[PDB]
């Protein structure tokens, strides 16, 4: 059941404007590192993150999704009146109600037939949103869909860092906060379309998903508290991808000589290194922005895809694997043929 008539008509990303160096952060962490007896630069020497970006101070996730969406429409050569679905896939959301998709829609000026809603699924939701749009397109219900994703980590830095002023932070608690200090701001959007409307545009085949929801307790995250079992996340994350790669061999025909680029959600330099080594992947076919942008959640995959496009690194016929292991645990692997 792969998709037959779904293409990618437009794709864009926004880099958030302010650079926050890990150096600056480390100056605020220093007293806590000292009190805990730790001398390792965990951000820069172990996670491999030297910088991440931040939005202006009162920017909303919907503002960033909206900008990306306007650039993707330009890329696609169409106006908003053609869009019949807009799905927001972000972890960052403006409010409980209405949906972030509603706000982005209203900002852009969609017409009264456009269907909107948010989807949420940790760092895989952008792929989920693609698949949801692809089924509507494949069926003929609509001609073009937007999938949008703006992520803001500003508040995470403000709260997380302000917790450091505290004599009270334990090592277990600090170790979770360091993980929050790998997150970054950014946004992306993609216009998907029925293939016949955009001949020669990249084609979206769809993909495969496996899950291990028995492991849903391995992490828990709010703005107030993040708890994780990073040992088992790694161990069970990798077993889940093994299983999911086997599904993609069977359904997509994936094999290492067949894949031109891997566009992978990333959590840290050493995690991505372990993954690449465990699967015999050529690190040159794995673009990374983690060093300068951190982890932008579910936006990471389309931002990397968009950066490959804009560098001219994608050629007609290139087989591109989109993939991620998200908390849940879930793993999705999908293919684009450029």
């Amino acid at each position: 059941m792969l998709f037959q008539n779904v293409s990618i008509a437009g794709l864009a990303h926004v880099d958030a404007p302010h650079t926050l160096t890990s150096k600056e952060i480390n100056g605020r962490l220093q007293p806590t590192y000292d009190r805990l007896g730790i001398k390792t630069d965990v951000l820069g020497d172990v996670a491999g993150i030297h910088a991440r970006r931040l939005w202006d101070q009162d920017v909303q996730a919907s503002d960033a999704a909206t900008q990306a969406a306007r650039k993707a429409l330009i890329d696609a050569g169409i106006g908003i009146e053609k869009i019949g679905l807009l799905v927001n896939t972000s972890v960052s959301r403006d409010y409980l109600e209405p949906s972030t998709a509603s706000i982005v829609s209203g900002n852009l000026g969609v017409g009264d037939h456009c269907v909107t809603f948010d989807v949420a699924n940790a760092c895989l939701a952008f792929i989920n949103g693609m698949d949801i749009a692809a089924r509507m397109l494949e069926r003929g219900e609509i001609d073009y869909a937007l999938v949008v994703d703006g992520e803001t980590a500003n508040l995470v830095y403000e709260k997380t860092l302000e917790r450091m002023t505290s004599p009270d932070v334990t090592e277990e608690e600090f170790r979770n906060e360091l993980a929050a200090l790998t997150l970054g701001c950014g946004a992306a959007a993609m216009v998907m379309a029925r293939t016949e409307l955009v001949p020669d545009a990249p084609r979206y085949k769809g993909g495969v998903t496996r899950s291990a929801t028995e492991w849903n307790k391995l992490c828990r995250g709010n703005l107030d508290r993040m708890v994780t079992d990073t040992r088992l996340l790694l161990i069970e994350g990798i077993k889940l991808a093994q299983k999911t790669f086997l599904a993609a061999r069977q359904v997509l025909g994936w094999a290492v000589d067949e894949l031109d680029q891997f566009v992978i959600h990333q959590v840290s330099r050493p995690h991505t290194a372990a993954f690449v080594k465990s699967f015999g992947i050529d690190p040159a076919k794995v673009m990374t922005i983690f060093g300068e942008h951190g982890n932008i959640g579910p936006a990471s995959v389309p931002i990397v895809l968009s950066k490959l496009k804009e560098l001219g690194r994608l050629k007609k016929g290139d087989r591109i694997a989109l993939l991620g292991i998200g908390s849940g645990l879930n793993c999705s692997m999908a293919e684009v043929v450029w």
